[PDB]
């Protein structure tokens, strides 16, 4: 509700030349004053006159009908940033010493320098990517300091050190002038031609730093990055971060939740004496000392004072800095740049080959289903492959540019061009385009451009090779539905006086030119031995397949751009890009480990407790028959380093007794942190995301690091999203849409009105506003339907179908059709062409509806329906679980005191039932959690065909059918279709143990009759209902259910009929 008002204060702020509110009802006749009130306010603005007797005269409207959006009809030009920067821009610019950057373009020198003449400017070194603009983040900034000039007592600090430091930016801004943002919010070279090139994304970064500041430490910190950070772009991220890693050795552990035979977290009073080596202490003063010859201070300064004492009740400082360390900017360097840091491994790469027959030995001899048709399976799987070249393209008698591995499938078949069974060469000839990441704080890494041949000769096989990962506890990204959380309680288990832990970061091993020929070796060599297990035809013309995408590989030339030119060099390194990437990775990083830990074995004699792989990071705990000394810590690290320097290999190999540190978890003081530097106002590359899911995903971006750790301002993300959303329907009238319309559950849905809780339609109005925006969710593109129209498409669908049906599949025919249609729009004519369309309807949308045939139902009607039938009641809930996620928000963190949390996700896909398994078992083909939803739902005799249809033989098919397992089936199916509407697995109540025995007692449901279905819902409301009130209250509630047996057939018809809505910004999973 403050959202609506606070928007009204940002609208007055910016404009100062009418303000048009909207109202809607469900109510008709308030809906026919809502109109009377909306065309009077027009008439009375047009004219000049007031406002306040119409609004006294429509006080029902004001009090009773929903806000729809505010208009706002202005004539100045937009640009009251200049006028209004000016007061601030009271500071003395800041001068970038040029001479800090390795690499001159590194450096902030002026545009005009780095790029003498317009054809030669790129933008592609500094932009921010982001659909938003500087001025607007400037005009945002100055909007909360107007509001905040007058706050008192602590909030004021805020002010003060907000006021300060904003003054460095408007300062230095100011001296160069505030660029202007063309509609793509990219930056030209007219307007940057005289800037320092690096300004507009510092200004990003230190707008999002500088809102995100309130305490005095976090003014130090926000102020020493901000300054430092304009002159240093490639080293002031990696360099405030890099201490982090020795400083987890340093404190003990008071204390800690481990790992216990149920894989459950479970607190453990165990005390351990963090001892470091003498040696480890000079490690980590060079990296002070780095710090401090390289400009930084106050930052250093505190580590210092830490290490006094280390005590982990004063870690979260140090913390803080490793997290905002990050929030400086992307290393976005140049391509070639990026690209161009690039007998004793016989022990390693034979590990490496064994370990890949071990994930394919069972399945190849026996002639697996998926091995044999492995080229269907990698066909259907190309919605989620990865990426090509963008193609030319033609469809019936039209022309595309479509860069979807897919789609190349499709005009290569309908053009006897598709050739799977021969996989284009990688090298000389025909060279690997290039893609990137980028990241805070590290080299920029490069990443192939393969065709599809390598995706579609490489699915099955690294599809099987993770199954067998799965339930492996080795590789800690894979195994089971495991969370972080299980990954944490292991390596705390073990650790005692006489054991001591040692963590690495092979991050450039894995592209170290010397890595590459093991690593293929061992993967060619296991496919050879593989081979020789099978005698069929199918499986060895896949086993061979993959084998030679290892040979191409050895040698790959790399089609690296130098300039508005394309160079095109040699390349004796391994990339990502292919299918095996992540999986083969990992194979790799932990056959290096062990084959680390085997040789340093030959002196001390230990007993590896634990061993484990996760991207970039390997470790294990290792226990001794005797007390852990310093001596001794610093023998086996010594003896581990040279090892690693044996096989040439660049790595950063620690080791310590009560902590560790790695690229997506640290583990200080016996409890789990991690990193929380997402950086707000300058994304990584531009997408194909639009401004409205920009915002969402923004306000995903901003729970996330609240919930890690860092925190910028709640005013400071509204006011971004007042901005983000807002949409012009002529040159100087642009439409805020309204908190209702901002955070109501539908595919609009941008956040919530209480961070942390989900709301659902309750009221009326919500209700009917709900069911209206459904309408306008899908709209038709001018594109999509057409490519669906030639031959190409058909025959692209046929074909695939002709090799996986027999009777009548359509339901699965259609199915697919969609499953193209739905990422077809990506094509920008088809996302840009659906785009633009939806802000017509979407304009008018808010203007009258009234007219809509509603009849499907959603979780929003269900809940809605149970909501009367509970009668709440104050209980009470004690806190007895400690703490090990420190940086949780208070409220966050409570429930989890209280009823504790999970070290497991959530089955919200239906994979864990009898007849995914069966379809599974037989045909290759994998339908969603909404088919087989839609597919349990149908009557026995029409699931029997759809099996048969797919290839389950008929005996088998049949027993099913009629089994009592195919019931329960019917029970499970939903469920993980509910608990996918509800995000159980995603955003905060990812954290928490939703089958809480202390949760569990605050409800009480009585077993009207054993059917599962309505039980469960009942429950599960129950649940979010109870945990939702304590997040916003502080306090617990108790529900009771009194649930008629009459009204439970009535809601186990709408169970069936749960549509969705896509909205996938939302996405805040990031455990």
């Amino acid at each position: 509700g403050k959202y609506n008002l606070i928007l009204s204060e940002y609208l007055s702020f910016i404009y100062n030349s009418v303000q048009i509110p909207i109202y809607y009802s469900s109510n008709s006749e308030l809906e026919n004053r809502c109109i009377e009130f909306h065309s009077k306010c027009l008439e009375n603005s047009k004219n000049g006159l007031s406002l306040r007797k119409l609004f006294v005269e429509y006080n029902d409207v004001i009090e009773n009908a929903t806000l729809l959006s505010i208009l706002s009809y202005s004539y100045d030009k937009y640009n009251a940033v200049e006028r209004k920067l000016v007061k601030y821009a009271k500071g003395k610019p800041l001068e970038a010493d040029l001479t800090v950057n390795e690499l001159d373009y590194e450096n902030n020198k002026m545009t005009s320098e780095l790029f003498p003449t317009a054809e030669e400017y790129t933008d592609s070194l500094m932009d921010p990517a982001i659909l938003t603009s500087l001025s607007s983040n400037l005009n945002a900034v100055m909007f909360w300091l107007e509001k905040h000039e007058n706050d008192v007592a602590e909030k004021l600090k805020v002010y003060k050190r907000r006021l300060d430091l904003f003054t460095i930016v408007a300062s230095t801004i100011n001296k160069y002038g505030v660029p202007r943002h063309n509609a793509k919010y990219r930056y030209e070279y007219d307007v940057m031609k005289d800037k320092p090139y690096y300004l507009v994304t510092w200004a990003n970064s230190s707008i999002e730093m500088l809102m995100s500041v309130f305490s005095h430490d976090d003014y130090l910190i926000a102020k020493e990055l901000i300054v430092l950070s304009y002159s240093n772009r490639s080293t002031l991220a990696k360099l405030v971060s890099s201490p982090m890693s020795i400083l987890v050795a340093l404190v003990d552990i008071n204390g800690t939740f481990i790992t216990n035979e149920e894989l459950e977290l479970e607190f453990s009073n165990k005390y351990v004496r963090a001892i470091v080596p003498d040696q480890t202490f000079d490690e980590l003063n060079q990296m002070l000392d780095n710090m401090r010859k390289a400009g930084l201070v106050d930052i250093p300064k505190m580590i210092q004072d830490w290490l006094v004492d280390r005590s982990i009740e004063k870690f979260p400082l140090m913390a803080k800095i490793y997290s905002w360390s990050f929030h400086v900017g992307f290393r976005k360097q140049k391509m070639l740049d990026a690209a161009l840091d690039q007998e004793m491994y016989r022990e390693y790469t034979m590990l490496i080959r064994d370990e890949v027959v071990k994930m394919l030995e069972e399945p190849v001899k026996h002639d697996d289903h998926l091995l044999r048709d492995s080229e269907l399976a990698g066909l259907l799987s190309m919605s989620s492959a990865s990426n090509g070249e963008s193609r030319q393209l033609k469809f019936g008698r039209k022309t595309i540019f479509s860069t979807k591995k897919n789609m190349h499938v499709m005009d290569d078949m309908a053009n006897e061009r598709y050739t799977p069974g021969i996989i284009p060469p990688v090298n000389v000839d025909k060279p690997i385009p290039l893609g990137r990441r980028d990241v805070p704080g590290r080299r920029t890494r490069i990443i192939f451009i393969l065709p599809y041949e390598y995706f579609i000769a490489q699915h099955a096989v690294v599809e099987k090779m993770l199954i067998y990962a799965k339930h492996t506890r080795e590789y800690a990204e894979f195994y089971s539905q495991s969370n972080q959380l299980l990954s944490y309680g292991d390596v705390t288990r073990f650790l005692s006086n006489n054991t001591m832990v040692l963590y690495t970061d092979v991050s450039q091993w894995d592209s170290s030119q010397h890595n590459t020929q093991p690593f293929r070796k061992g993967i060619i060599m296991g496919l050879d031995i593989l081979a020789n297990m099978t005698n069929d035809a199918k499986v060895l013309q896949t086993l061979n397949l993959y084998k030679q995408t290892q040979i191409n590989l050895m040698d790959s030339y790399v089609q690296i751009p130098d300039g508005n030119v394309i160079k095109k060099i040699q390349y004796g390194a391994v990339a990502s890009g292919e299918k095996q990437t992540k999986a083969a990775n990992s194979i790799a990083n932990l056959a290096l480990i062990k084959t680390v830990l085997s040789r340093i074995s030959n002196k001390h004699s230990f007993a590896t407790k634990i061993i484990r792989v996760d991207g970039d990071d390997n470790y294990a705990v290792l226990q001794f028959n005797t007390e852990v000394t310093k001596q001794m810590i610093q023998d086996v690290s010594n003896d581990v380093r040279e090892t690693y320097a044996r096989m040439n290999a660049k790595v950063k190999a620690l080791v310590s007794t009560v902590g560790i540190e790695i690229a997506k978890r640290y583990i200080a003081g016996g409890k789990i942190f991690f990193r929380a530097g997402i950086n707000l106002l300058n994304n990584e590359k531009r997408g194909q995301s639009t401004q409205w899911d920009q915002a969402a995903i923004l306000y995903s971006n901003y729970i996330v690091n609240r919930l890690r750790g860092f925190e910028t301002d709640r005013e400071f993300i509204l006011t971004k999203i007042m901005q983000m959303t807002s949409v012009a329907i002529t040159g100087s009238l642009r439409l805020f849409p309204s908190e209702r319309v901002l955070t109501t559950n539908s595919t609009f849905k941008v956040f919530d009105s209480e961070d942390f809780i989900i709301e659902y339609g309750t009221t009326v109005d919500e209700v009917y506003i709900q069911r209206a925006f459904m309408s306008l969710s899908s709209q038709k593109s001018g594109i999509a339907d057409e490519i669906a129209a030639s031959s190409t498409f058909k025959n692209y669908v046929t074909r695939l179908s002709e090799q996986l049906l027999f009777s009548k599949n359509n339901i699965v025919s259609r199915g697919i059709a969609l499953t193209e249609k739905a990422k077809l729009n990506s094509y920008a004519p088809i996302s840009l062409e659906k785009r633009r369309a939806q802000i017509s309807a979407l304009l008018t949308m808010l203007q009258k509806p009234v007219t809509f045939k509603s009849s499907k139902i959603t979780i929003n009607d269900i809940l809605r329906d149970i909501k009367p039938f509970f009668t709440v009641s104050d209980a009470h809930l004690p806190i007895q679980y400690q703490k090990f996620m420190p940086t949780l928000p208070d409220n966050v963190q409570y429930i989890i005191q209280c009823i504790g949390s999970r070290t497991y996700q959530i089955e919200d896909d239906g994979s864990k039932s009898a007849i995914s398994r069966l379809i599974s078992k037989y045909s290759v083909y994998k339908p969603s959690i909404e088919e087989l939803y839609k597919v349990i739902s149908l009557h026995e005799n029409e699931i029997q065909l759809y099996l048969i249809s797919l290839g389950i033989p008929k005996i088998d098919a049949d027993t099913y059918v009629g089994s009592k397992i195919y019931s329960r089936d019917k029970y499970r199916i939903l469920e993980s279709y509910v608990y996918n509407l509800l995000s159980i697995n995603y955003g905060c109540y990812q954290l928490f143990d939703f089958n809480s025995p202390d949760l569990e007692k605050l409800i009480r449901i009585p077993f009207k009759g054993k059917i599962p279905a309505v039980t469960f819902i009942l429950h599960l409301y129950a649940k979010l209902e109870v945990i939702n009130y304590a997040i916003k209250n502080g306090s617990w509630i108790s529900l009771f259910c009194n649930y008629p047996k009459s009204e439970m057939i009535k809601l186990w018809k709408k169970m069936w009929n749960i549509t969705s809505l896509r909205s996938p910004y939302t996405n805040a999973n990031f455990f």
